[PDB]
């Protein structure tokens, strides 16, 4: 009994040629988001239309894979259907895709007022077939982020931050998310208007297995990964203007080590106002107060850091979130 | 609005200063425009990291070996990305025929590093046809 | 005549006298196999990345054809070979065939990997090389 | 008015595909040994058969390249049709071609009963379009070499070296030469039974920077003019002679590798080599007295002149006799 194989895909191209006056017919199909070539006969070359899905039945005969029989499925749609992983190619086609991801960190970028960024780990298959967990970024404003969270309403900033800190290290089923390249390739995700971020809420079993979701690389950053640090001891801040850019030199204790870093001063919506200096000095006061606030356990500060994994002294702060005893959260 | 100051005096006092060594929109790189005049060789190639086009061409200066990363904008629920790239492969592999016959000329806009010149990636290409027609890529 | 028949301790090899700073190693392809036509300034090769139980191997193989005359057979028997390569993965997953990759490798630098030949072990006992 | 292009080639594959309810057709052709894709309509898709030579008139319409008209050329043969250049693809396809090359050097391979190596410079095209002059090697027995040289008769080994020296740096129309490619790629040339070499008796850069046959080395000839010294040295790695000789430019230290053919089941290996050391320790004597002139063909590394290895030594005598080593 000659053994057989069943697969489903869309005809992309069909090619014919001749070897020593022996005609062959080849079908470049699309199986599980790959380009496989299948031998056919003269008959299939005629009844198959390109860009249309065909449930195939293949047979290994004469050291080749021939399309034994074919039936047409129409236009399979995978929206709202979670994928364990997505390929590089889906980022190229700029696909709207609903995949499975895990939430790591959440904060508001420094200087910004109405912009928020979420960190995710998605399984991402390379084009040699191997899958690894990659740390992926995502930017959207407060309005999208308000209702996109399924089964949790978010009315204000302080509620949005409450909706993220319990969600940390919890699996999210992401629905209709735009995967996307750029001039600086910077592969990342963006919230369309018809997107819904819904919490898996089941640690048990499912797909954390083999700890596939290990974050060693960030695909939205160049050779740098984002890491959250809980501040414990001496918090040191001071303003330095260097030859190149304005910055604050910041240095804090964690239970782990001591991190000296900086943060680039930026300001949004300065409109015929000198208030850029006046709000940075307003942030200057905020920073020299933080050390005293942490000693007394009146607040707790989380530092989301952009660090190099090898040369770990490379450090820029992306955002700061301050958790108060009242529960109110202050971003900077 | 964007008006051209156009040709003006005191120009010389200005040309010295506007000579540039850095780009503030790149990560230790600059942008360059080379006029393709010689052997344009395109060929589809996938690496372990991503999808690119291995491209190499001649200028009046030197010969550049470079790459260009492949991407699509607003291709949804469709095989178009695959067949769209095969369009560009055909279009690329035909450029050499057109430059040699002076039916078009190619402007390759290169994001390049001043130090290590092996860091060469194309940002975009303009095809300047004899018709006055412009088919960019 | 080649006549088949605590000796292994002497018969342990470091270098290949037939090659220059290179040995041959035989791998058994277990996982993802990806082949891709790719022409170079110096050569026409095949970009190959297979998986053994030990580790993943990226490598190459140089295209040649022994004496195909007055024909287009080079361009068409190679595009025919690009097909057979881009089917192996499907047949390794299905265990229809087993793949043995014989590799000329540099002991010192594992980046000098070029394939000297391939043999395919089918289920019904047939054997197709390349 | 519109503009068109005339090309002639041979069809390989014809692909079809569809985008936005528009069904396209591609025709992979081999024009000038370049895999080029030309656009076509549904009519031509059944008008053209693969592996058949066509005359094409192209047309640049709508920022694409369309096939305007077409006719058939029937199975053209370019053998004996000397062409200035060959490509890398032809060394893979392993073709028979008659091309123009430029003779260089030419010697006997050490330790071989009959194997002679001829060195040529051929204009070789990489697949980017840059035509470089490279060095190529042709190894062949005396049998084919005797009749290979058109218009010159060679009845014995002494006749061969004359036709080589009188043809150094002359131009040759090589005929029916086979291009080769190996496990260790090593692209080179080789004769067939029905092949000729014709002394042509230019205008392109025949300077060689690299030998395609060799990996990272090249071949040069040094007219030995000065102090020749030799002594046999077996090493932990091989059995060698160490040789030092002077040319009109410098002194070269180098080494030759010992080997012997057709000396099986016989002590001739150990005795003939010791007899060669005498022939070597006498060269300096003969060159001082000018009884002989010596040409040494050496495989040198262009980067390091320490990686020197001798491939052949041709001893030129006053009477018109040649004796190689």
């Amino acid at each position: 009994k000659l053994r057989t194989l069943n697969v489903k895909g869309q005809l992309l191209t069909k090619t014919t040629m001749s070897i020593n006056n022996e005609d062959y017919y080849l079908f470049k199909f699309l199986v599980n988001n790959k380009s496989i070539d299948y031998y056919g006969t003269q008959t299939q070359f005629f009844s198959l239309i390109n860009n249309k899905t065909y449930e195939l039945v293949l047979q290994y005969s004469r050291k080749k894979l021939l399309i034994k029989s074919y039936e047409q499925c129409e236009d399979e749609d995978l929206l709202m259907t979670v994928c364990k992983s997505v390929t590089f190619q889906e980022f190229c086609a700029n696909e709207i895709k609903s995949l499975l991801a895990k939430f790591l960190y959440g904060f508001k970028i420094y200087g910004s007022s109405n912009v928020y960024k979420l960190v995710f780990v998605i399984l991402l298959e390379d084009n040699n077939g191997t899958i690894n967990g990659v740390q992926v970024e995502m930017m959207s404003d407060f309005k999208r982020l308000s209702g996109a969270f399924k089964n949790h309403v978010i009315e204000n900033e302080n509620d949005l931050f409450d909706c993220m800190y319990k969600s940390e290290e919890k699996y999210f089923n992401l629905y209709r998310i735009k995967c996307n390249h750029n001039a600086n390739n910077y592969k990342s995700l963006s919230l369309s208007s018809n997107s819904q971020l819904e919490r898996l809420e089941t640690d048990d079993s499912m797909f954390e297995y083999e700890f596939q979701y290990d974050y060693t690389v960030n695909i939205s950053r160049s050779n740098k990964i984002i890491q959250k640090h809980r501040v414990t001891g001496n918090f040191t801040s001071e303003r330095n203007i260097y030859q190149n850019s304005d910055r604050f030199v910041i240095s804090y204790d964690t239970a782990n080590e001591k991190i000296k870093t900086s943060i680039y001063n930026r300001m949004e919506n300065a409109e015929s106002k000198t208030d850029y200096d006046t709000s940075i000095t307003l942030k200057d006061v905020t920073l020299s107060q933080l050390n005293s606030l942490i000693e007394s356990n009146l607040v707790q500060v989380d530092v989301y850091l952009v660090t190099d994994p090898n040369n770990v002294k490379n450090n820029v702060i992306a955002g700061i979130t301050k958790i108060e005893i009242d529960g109110t959260y202050e971003p900077l």
